């Protein structure tokens, strides 16, 4: 049918748009383990400057979706300006475990508690995607099942100030048949995997909205809007 | 198929505790708004706001009669049951919400009035935008075309959820969600024929519950202490207390 195919072409683009993948970080859960301060602001910094190069990546994947480079220029736009960050944390769950993130694009591993002992305004930082990623891990997804998950997000009718939502939805349509026969055919055993995974984009939201209510000129500059 | 038939039972059963439960169904807020209220548009006719938290209270009494009935809820641990109810009745109570409002207003005393939408956005300090988040939800949720028979179902999935914070046994609680997961598929399926993927749909709805809630909780911390002769229900008060 049509969604195996989008489906192929989807793991594929996925493949090629993301250097380190859900199946790799697996693999390493060796890396320098940074577990003490011997191993503050920088740490912040670091992150959304990975999150900046995350959000180029991403973007580059969106236009590979079958419709999306076709869309209004606004509502890409729109779309990307507020799936991106929903989909970090989907992504960056793939490098967690209950214990630390993978950083460094899999050459490094920082601690948990580490990341939990830093002072007042970044000690919960990261807390909530530890605690959600422990949720979402639980799911046991793999890749090919987020290459298609990002997608959905991605194509989401319901951003403030849409211009055209109709095609939008149609392709949300088109993905989520593909996804939900994708993990029919993944995980047979895995009864209401696809109702499972919808209910997570609530977690995901909270995420955000929490992490927005916490949040030289020339950096100042690349670094700013697009956190 | 065998097995579909265990979940129509189970669907009928979920239906006729809705219909049990609810005095004022979707059927009969429909058949008003299209017998006839009484219709308040303007200051002739702070009040408005002790009433939500009457009406409030008598909604979490309503769902806790509701949510006994759901099959294993009362066989489950007593702590989740009341983590399950502190988190889910909320976004319960603005769901059956959408069922009485249209792009307008809303139906208030149990259908006998009909409060316009501008009225509500007119009202003094952080109070104009009280109903609005809510307003805005229902155009939404009621595009979806769900009846009785779906939302039956849907709110009792609503209980039924393993992320509650501080769940002490998730198993039981998943497992029942899964049992209502396929029931409303099903039922959406049936009685939806038409309607493409409105499983993943509705199931998307879930997040923007979410954000309405969590403001709604911000919205009430600015409301308390402006007005420290204002009063807050126990109930309520113990719902809000731990949250998010
Ligand atoms: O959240 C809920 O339980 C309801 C939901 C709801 C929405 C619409 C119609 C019916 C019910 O909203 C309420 C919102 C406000 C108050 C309230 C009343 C009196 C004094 C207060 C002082 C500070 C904060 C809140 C106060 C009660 C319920």
């Amino acid at each position: 049918a049509d969604l195996r195919a989008l489906a192929k072409h989807l793991y594929d683009s996925y493949i090629k748009s993301f250097p380190l993948t859900k199946a790799k970080a697996r693999a390493i859960l060796s890396p320098f383990v940074i577990y003490d301060m011997n191993s503050a602001i920088r740490i912040f910094q670091g992150c959304q400057f990975r999150s900046v190069e995350a959000v180029q990546e991403i973007t580059e994947y969106a236009k590979s979706i079958p419709g999306f480079v076709n869309l209004d220029l606004n509502d890409q736009v729109t779309l990307l300006k507020y799936g991106v960050h929903e989909i970090i944390y989907t992504m960056l769950a793939s490098l967690m475990n209950k214990d630390g993130v993978l950083i460094s694009e899999g050459q490094g591993f920082m601690t948990r508690e580490f990341l939990k002992s830093l002072r007042k305004p970044f000690g919960d930082f990261m807390e909530p995607k530890f605690e959600f990623a422990v949720k979402f891990n639980a799911l046991e997804l793999d890749d090919s099942d987020l290459a298609i998950f990002i997608a959905v997000i991605i194509l989401s009718g319901d951003r403030p100030g849409l211009l055209n939502v109709k095609p939008i939805e149609d392709i949300q349509d088109n993905l989520l048949q593909a996804l939900e026969l994708q993990l029919k055919l993944n995980h047979p055993e895995s009864s209401q995997l696809f109702a499972k995974l919808l209910q997570k984009m609530t977690d995901l939201r909270q995420i955000v909205t929490e992490h927005v209510q916490l949040l030289h000129p020339l950096l100042q500059e690349i670094y700013k809007d697009l956190y």
